[PDB]
């Protein structure tokens, strides 16, 4: 039931919003969770190997991967809306591998804190459900610094992970080994930067934080990330703009018309 006309006038609204420069005290996550069944089927559609779920709550999450690996499915993602009275979307990226299964959530922004209470609180939700040899992690990005932009980093997350398939098995693999976290609850950026492809950092909301994961990855730098040819730090500034003499990205929101627009074409 995609109400294209509506769509339509808010694909309008969002490029105004971003000229006029009133996006950054715009939120979209309430537009995005409604949008958000179509963006799955969207994105399932175009890449059928995906295999992306949208739940609604950490118990759909959990009953979820309690099904996905009940049917034998080995690689799975997961859009989760953590929030109750509030929307938080993470993705979640599940792989059994040899005969245990991982599951990792990936939280797009920072968790310092009150990070390791949810960690816990997620990690006990999907030791309730018993699965067997079943691991957990969450990994701390710290990508998103945008107020509302929490569902278009998990969309896009879910889709690399998919892409990096292969550049993922270390991090799981460590996950089932139980050599990623260790003694620490969840697994902080830095350590994470260790583990992920350039491709997840398109997105990054921060100069300071591309220079952080470069210096784990040198190459990353003056790496290709598109079609466009473009490297990491040249799409970066393609994709930015000045408020008050501070240099800002809004490169998640540009993904988001993207998105939508997606939509609309037949
Ligand atoms: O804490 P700060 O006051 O330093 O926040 C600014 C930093 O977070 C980023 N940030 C914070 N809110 C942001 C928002 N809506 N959109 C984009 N970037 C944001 C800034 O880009 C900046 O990172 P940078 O110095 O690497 O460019
Ligand atoms: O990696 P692909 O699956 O091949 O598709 C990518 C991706 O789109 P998706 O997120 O839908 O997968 C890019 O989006 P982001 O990496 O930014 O999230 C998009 O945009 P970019 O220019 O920012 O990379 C890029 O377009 P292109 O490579 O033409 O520049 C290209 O989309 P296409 O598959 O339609 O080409």
């Amino acid at each position: 039931e995609l109400n294209t006309e509506a769509l339509t006038r808010i694909v309008e609204r969002l490029e105004s919003e971003i000229i006029d420069g009133s996006w950054i005290h715009i939120s979209y996550e309430e537009t995005d969770l409604e949008m958000m069944p179509f963006l799955v089927a969207q994105a399932n559609k175009k890449y059928p190997e995906l295999n992306l779920k949208f739940v609604m709550s950490v118990h759909e999450l959990v009953s979820s991967i309690k099904e996905t690996r009940m049917e034998g499915v080995e690689s799975a993602r997961f859009l989760v809306n953590m929030g109750s009275s509030g929307i938080h979307i993470s993705v979640v990226d599940f792989r059994v591998m040899d005969g245990k299964t991982s599951v990792i959530l990936f939280e797009p922004a920072a968790c310092s804190a009150f990070g390791p209470a949810l960690a816990l609180r997620t990690k006990a939700a999907l030791e309730r459900e018993q699965l067997p040899d079943c691991y957990f992690a969450m990994v701390e990005l710290d990508i998103q610094r945008s107020s509302s932009e929490c569902g278009i980093f998990s969309l896009a997350l879910a889709k690399k992970l998919q892409l990096e398939f292969m550049n993922l098995v270390k991090i799981h693999e460590d996950n089932i080994c139980e050599r990623l976290c260790g003694e620490e609850p969840f697994l902080p950026s830095d350590k994470a930067d260790r583990y992920l492809p350039v491709s997840f950092y398109k997105h990054t909301q921060g100069a300071q934080r591309l220079n952080e994961y470069v210096e784990a990855n040198p190459a990353a730098g003056s790496s290709i990330v598109n079609k466009k040819n473009e490297t990491l730090y040249e799409r970066f500034d393609n994709n930015a703009v000045m408020l008050n003499d501070k240099k800002l990205s809004i490169s998640a929101h540009k993904k988001r018309i993207a998105e939508y627009k997606s939509l609309l074409k037949p």
